[PDB]
């Protein structure tokens, strides 16, 4: 074949030739110790790795059986927690303590503020997402919904100016909620002066300071009229814009042109749930975009440079341009045949990514040829998915040691960051903390993943209430509190991130300002936008809410009980009309449908999806853990026949196939349906949904994206 041989394991020649010719350089590894690395740390950590895989499988069966031999009325809380103790699933929690971890940038440690995750194989999103630390407050208004598109401000071929107008005085009202004057209101501002270190700002009748001088952070241009005015407030900066000659400003009161806030401060780059990698070549094509990014040299636009300010004083200084980057790595599940042993058996790709976007995330630690990219505190930022309990957690630290040494590194160089998303890491998130105690910067949850896991885990319990409804259930209300409650307890104010989940609906801007305030407002450090307008807008929310503060209050508090956190999802006796029962079975069978045919027939793991009622969603891959797992669930509890679901899907596909028209590749599943790859999968996704360990869907997308990518091939 076309592998190369190093010890026990047999290399994809594009993996062995890219890591050599671009990774390797520039690193001063000795590309011959890194290979024997690599060999050595998957022959030492996979018997682990598959050990830890197992456990998941016994620790479920035992449960499944638990359900299957009762036939109570509601659960006996009292007996169902004494058992998940007797099994070793639920683990006695420790002693308080104060995580250690060091050498961590601000943006992670001190600034709260938006979190942008995005498809790594996509350079365009991602170099998008790198540049937007720093994003137009006027673009975000004008260009959505959150300024009303009522009569007359109407977006059209050309710039509305009562439109424009709104947009301003929107940005004005923020200015004054942020940025107070000692006097007056920005909304009458005539121009901007520096006078001695001071910020004047000219009303009509008087001039005025800032009612606190110190969120004044700095100029560009002359103090006599600058061309931009730098303010500070919650760690954020904002920049007003002045120009009189631009379309803009030539209509506004003290000739402003743009206001621009501090958006993204950090970015997370997915190799897991949103980008479809197979093989070797998806997983380079991966890794040369991790690589470009962290060398600063990625290109197809470029990435931005740090901004240049004069100090209020008068000096001189500079800030960072650029967002600051994590990676996603996959977790302990899957394995990839970018590397088979000598038995023909695929290496887990968990292992892999550690050891190549660890190697490739040195270059992110020195000069890009302009100064270094990433981390100047030297750390490598890591996000690991789907952990299930502490003894896993354990165990990604210990593979990140053993990479440490593989690649030189200091000692806990590599940081973890924590997804509380599988059932058994929140019941015993406490100890998950303290394992990584020493490289913990995030813990973070989220909606889809994290249900999926509490549809599958009780699924033997009965009938789960609707996908719409989980979003309020008791259960995953405790999780959310239970999650900030862990972290502040652990010390993670000024220390760690405390991150909430994404939202999904990319174009209800209006909506988002208006909701998604709430999770600053819950303790929240951070929280995930699907683009860099949603890090604009909900760059506002941190401006209102003083996250910091409200951290501070919530110490101390136990606001969520296990008790809560165990409460089964299970819907009420017969809660369902008939109607009710196929919309949400046609609901799921659409999500499914329209996110896996661009995945298997065009390896798109995110990108707006049409959801049934036309509002654009951006999901990644846990939507289809959530759906097949609840119609899994419908089917084995006899809510719904095999039939509902057959009929379903195929309902659903031709909707799908018009839903899909503006794509020129795209290629129809209705009417030839057992033809089409994609529309097998996301049959075998539902049917197989309660066999699939922990309802991951990676098993079956995996093989039949490998199947469509075989057939393409003749
Ligand atoms: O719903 C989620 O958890 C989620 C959505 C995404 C996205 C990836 C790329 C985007 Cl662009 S949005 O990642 N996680
Ligand atoms: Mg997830």
């Amino acid at each position: 074949t076309d592998r190369v041989s190093v010890g026990n394991l047999r290399i994809a020649r594009v993996l062995y030739d890219f890591v050599n010719n671009e990774a390797l350089p520039g690193t001063d590894i000795d590309p011959d110790s890194f290979w024997a690395g690599v060999d050595k740390v998957v022959a030492d950590l996979t018997p682990q790795n598959q050990a830890l895989l197992n456990a998941r499988d016994e620790l479920q069966a035992q449960i499944d059986k638990w359900h299957r031999r009762r036939v109570i009325e509601p659960i006996d809380m009292d007996a169902y927690r004494q058992f998940l103790t007797e099994i070793g699933y639920l683990l006695p929690e420790p002693d308080d303590f104060t995580i250690t971890t060091s050498g961590v940038d601000a943006e992670i440690t001190t600034t709260a503020g938006p979190q942008l995750v995005v498809p790594v194989l996509n350079a365009r999103f991602a170099l998008n997402a790198a540049n937007a630390r720093w994003g137009s407050l006027y673009d975000a208004l004008y260009g959505t919904d959150v300024i009303p598109e009522t009569d007359g401000a109407e977006k059209g071929p050309t710039y509305n100016k009562v439109r424009g107008d709104k947009v301003i005085a929107y940005a004005r009202k923020f200015l004054d909620d942020s940025v107070p004057l000692s006097s007056g209101s920005f909304g009458d501002a005539t121009g901007f002066t520096v006078q001695d270190g001071q910020l004047v700002v000219a009303l009509p009748d008087k001039s005025t300071g800032l009612a606190n001088p110190g969120q004044f952070a700095g100029y560009t241009g002359a103090a006599e009229s600058p061309t931009s005015v730098l303010l500070i407030n919650h760690g954020l900066h904002i920049e007003i814009l002045i120009d009189p000659e631009s379309q803009v400003g030539t209509t506004d009161r003290a000739g402003v042109k743009d206001v621009i806030l501090e958006s993204a401060i950090t970015t997370i780059m997915d190799f897991e749930d949103s980008v479809a990698a197979v093989d070797a070549a998806d997983k380079v094509l991966g890794y040369r975009n991790w690589l470009g990014l962290n060398k600063g040299d990625l290109a197809a636009r470029v990435l931005n440079r740090d901004r240049n300010y004069t100090a209020p004083g008068g000096g001189q200084f500079t800030l960072p341009g650029r967002s600051l980057m994590f990676v996603r790595n996959v977790g302990h599940l899957m394995t990839n045949d970018a590397i088979v042993d000598t038995d023909g058996s695929e290496v887990f790709e968990g292992i892999m990514d550690a050891l190549f976007t660890g190697l490739i995330a040195i270059h992110g630690l020195k000069a890009s040829d302009g100064p270094l990219i990433n981390s100047r505190t030297g750390s490598i930022y890591i996000v690991k998915p789907k952990m299930h309990g502490p003894a896993e957690v354990a165990f990604t630290c210990e593979l990140f040691s053993r990479v440490e040494d593989v690649l030189g590194l200091p000692q806990n160089t590599m940081k973890i960051g924590i997804m509380d998303e599988e059932r058994r890491t929140t019941v015993n998130l406490k100890a998950c903390i303290k394992a990584a105690a020493d490289r913990v910067v995030f813990i973070n949850t989220g909606f889809l993943d994290r249900t999926g896991d509490e549809i599958h885990t009780s699924m033997e319990a009965g009938p789960m209430v609707r996908k719409g409804t989980m979003k309020s259930q008791p259960w995953i209300l405790a999780y959310e509190d239970h999650n900030v409650d862990a972290g502040l307890a652990a010390g993670f104010s000024g220390r760690a991130q405390v991150g909430k989940g994404m939202w999904t609906m990319t174009e209800l801007m209006a909506d988002m300002v208006e909701t998604k305030i709430a999770q600053p407002r819950a303790g929240a450090s951070t929280a995930w936008v699907p683009s860099p307008t949603a890090a604009t807008l909900h760059a506002l929310h941190y401006h209102q809410v003083d996250v910091a503060a409200v951290q501070q209050g919530l110490a101390g508090k136990r606001r969520a009980t296990i008790e809560q956190l165990l409460t089964i999802p299970l819907a009420k006796e017969l809660a369902w009309a008939p109607d009710e029962i196929r919309e949400e079975v046609d609901n799921n069978c659409q999500s499914i449908l329209g996110y896996v045919v661009r995945w298997v027939d065009q390896g798109v793991g995110a990108s707006k999806v049409p959801d049934i009622h036309d509002v654009a969603l951006m999901e990644d891959r846990a939507t289809l853990r959530i759906s097949s797992q609840l119609l899994a669930n419908w089917l084995r509890h006899g809510v719904i026949t095999s039939a509902d679901v057959r009929a379903s899907l195929e309902r659903m596909a031709p909707l799908v196939d018009r839903q899909n028209a503006g794509d020129v590749a795209y290629r129809p599943m209705a009417p030839n349906f057992d033809d089409s790859i994609a529309f097998l999968a996301a049959q075998e996704l539902i049917l197989s949904g309660a066999q699939q360990p922990n309802g991951y869907t990676e098993p079956i997308l995996h093989r039949r994206r490998r199947e469509f990518k075989a057939r393409a091939a003749e």
